[PDB]
């Protein structure tokens, strides 16, 4: 039988370490045989696990659109995912609305204030000898910058987290839809403040723009709001919980960490390349022929990531977390006109949590009496990571 015809990302068998990577790594091996396969989740939709297939599928924007960017679509009720849903022309002309923000100079402005951030963070539990990793740092670090970058409270991550929540999962349709109502109101306000008191924000910064000398509509702005508020604290606190996860078992790795501050920004990047959060798919505009697969109009493909991240054609060594590892091709960030806007800003926030994090608390592990639990979906990784460690002193306060 095969693996591909009930793959769901939504559902993806757990090994005994608690994450699905026996998983990816049997259908990895699958692949090297059948690099494309149907799934019969989600009423039937096509399965792409090796690298150069999607590859193909990525750099083929005729046939293949983003308008299927989430799928099942996430619960954004009439609103579309403002660049992510889009296809050219439309959505170049919004990307290049915020490409300057997002440019690693206009990021990097804020790498000391993650810094200082990460360690008032740490200072929070430090003396205390235990703490949940991904609700106390991996969920915080990203939300508060997030909020700062947004226009944003820092202080109310609950409710982001929340909003975001109700997007990716929550069951219950008017549930999800009700909730992702409120971010709606929410954001309604926040641009009419901006509106009347601009400020340097990236929010205040789109809403000021225009497009054919227009103003933006305030359904667009909303729609920026959005995907930026859901790719700045989604897949990145998934994706540092994962690593933190990481780093409280794999004493060997976390030992090279410490003692080589200079390989983290390599690491940092092998890391992205094996606990990549990210699947994506696409909608099928046309019949195409990929390999040995011809998709129809109106299907859709799922980009599984993970499994092309550990292609051999593509990594030398897949399975193993080879610190020294370059170049690194992974396409955990994507690839092409859609890749991650927030590339250079996640990089800098993982050398940043990692840095403070093991400079801060060298010796931790997993804690013996309370789970670690992870999450699936589209955006996938450690939702709590329990550990503890000897006590420590804060640095302030
Ligand atoms: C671990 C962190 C992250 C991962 C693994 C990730 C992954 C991705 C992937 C796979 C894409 C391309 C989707 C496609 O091919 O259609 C993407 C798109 C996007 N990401 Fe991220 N992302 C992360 C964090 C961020 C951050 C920090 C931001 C917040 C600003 C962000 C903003 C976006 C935007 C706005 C796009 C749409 C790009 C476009 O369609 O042109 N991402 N991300």
């Amino acid at each position: 039988t095969s693996l591909f015809t009930t793959a769901d990302h939504y559902h993806t068998p757990l090994g005994p370490d608690g994450t699905p990577h026996a998983f990816f790594e049997a259908l990895r091996d699958e692949a090297e045989t059948t690099p494309i396969g149907w799934s019969e989740a989600y009423g039937g939709h096509w399965v792409v696990a090796g690298y150069k297939e999607i590859q193909a599928v990525i750099q083929n924007t005729k046939a293949f659109s983003n308008k299927g960017v989430t799928f099942p679509r996430y619960e954004t009720g009439e609103f579309e995912l403002m660049m992510a849903g889009q296809d050219d022309p439309v959505h170049k002309k919004y990307r290049q609305l915020v490409a300057k923000p997002f440019s690693p100079e206009a990021t990097d402005l804020f790498t000391e204030q993650l810094r200082q951030s990460t360690n008032d963070l740490i200072d929070a539990r430090i003396e205390l000898g235990e703490g949940d990793a991904a609700t106390w740092l991996a969920n915080e670090i990203p939300a508060r910058l997030t909020a700062i970058l947004l226009g944003l409270p820092p202080e109310d991550g609950d409710t982001y987290r929340r909003w975001v929540w109700a997007i990716t999962h929550v069951e219950n349709p008017e549930e999800g839809a009700e909730i992702f109502a409120e971010l709606v109101a929410h954001a309604r306000t926040l641009i009419a403040e901006r509106r009347t008191n601009p400020g340097n924000d990236i929010m205040s910064r789109v809403i000021m723009s225009k497009i054919d000398g227009e103003s933006l509509s305030e359904d667009d702005l909303i729609g920026f709001f959005t995907i930026l508020l859901l790719g700045g604290i989604d897949a990145t606190a998934r994706f540092l919980s994962s690593v933190f996860w990481r780093l409280a078992w794999d004493i060997e790795l976390r030992r090279r960490l410490i003692a080589h501050p200079e390989l983290i920004p390599n690491a940092v990047d092998e890391l992205l390349r094996f606990y990549g959060p990210a699947m994506v798919g696409r909608l099928v505009t046309q019949e195409v022929t990929v390999g040995d697969i011809t998709m129809k109009p109106g299907q859709t493909a799922m980009l599984w990531f993970p499994i092309a991240s550990r292609d051999r054609s593509a990594f030398d060594s897949p399975d193993n977390i080879v610190i020294e590892r370059t170049p690194n091709r992974h396409l955990s960030l994507g690839h092409g006109i859609h890749r991650c806007l927030g590339a250079h800003l996640i990089r800098v926030e993982a050398r940043v949590a990692i840095t403070e994090f093991l400079k801060r608390i060298p010796e931790f592990s997993l804690d013996p009496n309370k789970e670690c639990e992870w999450l699936m979906g589209q955006v996938a990784g450690m939702l709590h990571v329990p550990i503890i460690f000897p006590k420590g002193k804060r640095l302030s306060e």
